[PDB]
């Protein structure tokens, strides 16, 4: 649980103003566009993701698959490894 928050804030980090906006559209269909005026970080997005039941805590395929289709390699490898290490640990 506490992995699954700290990726996220790893990955905020990771994400700039114009990557939240082209993020926000990605999951527009999954994130009503009132509720993307109210995202104002790249923590904000994340938690709509999880509040609307759409990026599961251990089920991170989700979150993959929108960086994916962003273009963004780096923050996919970044859910990718650091998942990787969480299953790793036990």
């Amino acid at each position: 649980m506490a992995e699954y928050g700290t990726l996220l804030q790893d990955l905020t980090n990771n994400i700039t103003l114009e990557d939240l906006e082209q993020l926000k559209s990605a999951c527009k269909e999954d994130i009503p566009s009132e509720k993307s005026e109210e995202i104002t970080t790249g923590s904000a997005w994340f938690s709509f993701l999880e509040s609307h039941n759409k990026l599961d805590k251990d089920n991170l395929s989700y979150i993959e698959h929108i960086f994916e289709i962003s273009r963004r390699p780096d923050l996919l490898t970044m859910v990718v490894d650091y998942r990787t290490r969480v299953l790793k640990i036990s």
